[PDB]
C-alpha cells in the first residue's frame, strides 16, 4: 500500500530569493527562482523558512509535516515541490504568478464576472473536500490564502499541522473552545465566500475583534453582498450556523456551486456581466530563461 512520492532535498545555493512575500505563524515566505545546478533553467518558486524548532521532538515534527505536504496532490492544493534541510528547514513550492486571490479580486472588481466567481467558490470548495478526504484540517481558510495560478486556476496553501488568531474567520467553536475540524473548515469557506462575493472586504469591519464570539452567539452574521440573489447568500448563512454538522459538507458546496455556475446571471447581478503581482514579475526580476515548474517536471 505505498506512498511514492519523491521529496527532493536541495541545497539552498540553487535558489535565489528576490525578495520577502510575507510572514506567518510558521515562518517566512519569499519570491524565489530555483536554478537548478548544470542547467539553463530559472524557475519561479515560494520558499517558506520555518521558524527555528523549540525542541528536538518539534524539529522531528517538521519532517512528519513535510512528509504529509509532499504526498498532497490534486490540482486546487499547493503542491511541495522540495525542502532544504538547513537548521531552519525550507519548504518549496512552485510560484503562483498572480498572487493571493484576495489581491486579484480587489484590483479587478469592475472585471470579474460571475461565471469567475462561482468557478473560484468550486475548486476552493474541490481543494477543502480534497484535504478533508486525507483528514486535513486547513485552520485558516480566508482569500488571502487561496492563489491565483491563472484566472481560471486558483489552489489552497497555507494549510495547518497536520498533528494537532484571524478572529474574524472563526467558526464560534473555534473561538470559544480552540475547536478546529472540518465543519469549523467550512465556516471560514462561507467567511472566503463573502470576501470574494464583496471583491474583497474585510468583514465585520469597524466590530472590534474582541465582540465577535458575543456577535455571533447573539445571532449576528455577514450582510447579503450587494450582488449576491438570496440564493448564494444562504449556502453562506448554513456555512455560520452555531450548530457544527448542520453546515454543508465541502463535497456538498462543490455539488451547490457547481449548480449555479451552469446560469451563473441567475445567482449574481454584476452590471456589463455579459494583476499588481504579476507586473512584478514582469518588472521586479530577471526573466531571461524563465519556465513553469510544469515544464521542468
Ligand atoms: O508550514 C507549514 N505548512 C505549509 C502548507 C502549505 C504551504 C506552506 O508553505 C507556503 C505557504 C504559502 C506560500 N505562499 C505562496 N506560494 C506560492 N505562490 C505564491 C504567491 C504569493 N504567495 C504568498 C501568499 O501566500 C498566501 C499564504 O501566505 C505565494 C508559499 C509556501 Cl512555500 C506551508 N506547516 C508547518 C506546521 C508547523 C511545523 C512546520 C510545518
Amino acid at each position: 500500500a505505498p506512498n511514492q512520492a519523491l521529496l527532493r532535498i536541495l541545497k539552498e545555493t540553487e535558489f535565489k530569493k528576490i525578495k520577502v512575500l510575507g510572514s506567518g505563524a510558521f515562518g517566512t515566505v519569499y519570491k524565489g527562482l530555483w536554478i537548478p545546478e548544470g542547467e539553463k533553467v530559472k524557475i519561479p518558486v515560494a520558499i517558506k523558512e520555518l521558524r527555528e524548532a523549540t525542541s528536538p521532538k518539534a524539529n522531528k515534527e517538521i519532517l512528519d509535516e513535510a512528509y504529509v505536504m509532499a504526498s498532497v496532490d490534486n490540482p486546487h492544493v499547493c503542491r511541495l515541490l522540495g525542502i532544504c534541510l538547513t537548521s531552519t528547514v525550507q519548504l518549496i513550492m512552485q510560484l503562483m504568478p498572480f498572487g493571493c486571490l484576495l489581491d486579484y479580486v480587489r484590483e479587478h472588481k469592475d472585471n470579474i464576472g460571475s461565471q469567475y466567481l462561482l468557478n473560484w467558490c468550486v475548486q476552493i470548495a474541490k481543494g477543502m473536500n480534497y484535504l478533508e478526504d486525507r483528514r486535513l484540517v486547513h485552520r485558516d481558510l480566508a482569500a488571502r490564502n487561496v492563489l491565483v495560478k491563472t484566472p481560471q486556476h486558483v489552489k489552497i496553501t497555507d494549510f495547518g499541522r497536520a498533528k494537532l488568531v484571524p478572529i474574524k474567520w472563526m467558526a464560534l467553536e473555534s473561538i470559544l473552545h480552540r475547536i478546529y475540524t472540518h465543519q469549523s473548515d467550512v465556516w471560514s469557506y462561507g467567511v472566503t465566500v463573502w470576501e470574494l462575493m464583496t471583491f474583497g472586504s474585510k468583514p465585520y469591519d469597524g466590530i472590534p475583534a474582541s465582540e465577535i464570539s458575543s456577535i455571533l452567539e447573539k445571532g449576528e452574521r455577514l450582510p447579503q453582498p450587494p450582488i449576491c440573489t438570496i440564493d448564494v447568500y444562504m449556502i453562506m448563512v448554513k456555512c455560520w450556523m452555531i450548530d457544527a454538522d448542520s453546515r454543508p459538507k465541502f463535497r456538498e458546496l462543490i455539488i451547490e456551486f457547481s449548480k449555479m455556475a451552469r446560469d451563473p446571471q441567475r445567482y449574481l447581478v454584476i452590471q456589463g456581466d455579459e494583476s499588481n503581482f504579476y507586473r512584478a514579475l514582469m518588472d521586479e526580476e530577471d526573466m531571461d530563461d524563465v519556465v513553469d515548474a510544469d515544464e521542468y517536471l
